[PDB]
């Protein structure tokens, strides 16, 4: 078989992750190291942002099934097509030559339709761990020196003055993290739930949840103070379902 490569987190200048990646690739070329590296990734998600006369209309993942998107501009309609990680103008108003513009595929890139006043640009969103890029490679001294000599790159994460490998799962999870649509913080507590106050002056009294407040972690509980129904504001952590 073939010797497997490992993942390593590099440390680079925040906000220039894409630049550091481009820089690195170029350096791998000149130093004849390209074969030691199978991947260079910026922990983020590429997205297409479509605008119409200043206003943002859409923000969609670059990756996905072929999709067409039409937007009303000044003079009329412009339709963009996103497929195979590229974006182009399918058709725009009379006069817009953007329809001939070659498809874009990299962050920072853009196609503008001056007539319809429409445009689509590739950007990066969900960029967690800014100031880091990930490379799958076969580490060695030359590669290291090359990484360190690359403009906008500091050096890989060092443990014992030596690059430290990441687990495939760690990386995969990071990538899965990058691109999922963060559902609600669970739904423990919903109107009607019967609870017992476990902390504070209302401790041991029971009642029912009248209104939840997920974005504040508080509840409006109608507490039965021995029949004397009293609505009280409590924190999720000072009551218990029952």
């Amino acid at each position: 078989q073939e010797l497997e490569k490992k993942w390593y987190a590099l440390q680079v200048e925040p906000g220039k992750e894409n630049e550091a990646k481009e820089n690195l690739l170029k350096v791998l070329e000149l130093e004849g190291l390209k074969d030691l590296v199978d991947e260079v990734i910026v922990p983020a998600e590429e997205k297409v942002v479509i605008r119409a006369q200043g206003k943002e209309k859409y923000r969609l993942s670059l990756k996905g099934n072929a999709r067409d998107i039409s937007v009303l501009g000044k003079k009329g309609v412009t339709t963009f097509r996103i497929e195979n990680g590229e974006v182009k103008v399918v058709e725009s108003v009379e006069g817009d030559t953007c329809v001939n513009a070659p498809p874009i595929s990299k962050p920072g890139q853009k196609i503008t339709c001056k007539e319809n006043k429409t445009e689509a640009k590739i950007v990066l969103d969900n960029k967690i761990f800014p100031g880091y890029i990930l490379i799958k490679a076969h580490m060695n001294d030359k590669l290291l020196m090359a990484i360190e000599k690359t403009p906008h790159v500091f050096r890989p994460v060092m443990v014992g003055g030596k690059p430290v490998p990441l687990k495939e799962e760690e990386v995969q999870n990071i990538l899965n993290q990058i691109k999922r649509g963060v559902k609600p913080s669970k739904v423990e507590f919903e109107k009607g739930d019967q609870v017992r106050v476990i902390e504070g002056p209302f401790m041991n009294f029971t009642g029912t949840v009248e209104e939840v407040h997920p974005e504040k972690r508080k509840l409006t509980v109608m507490i039965s103070i021995f029949g004397r129904m009293t609505p009280v504001e409590l924190d999720f952590d000072q009551v218990e379902k029952i």
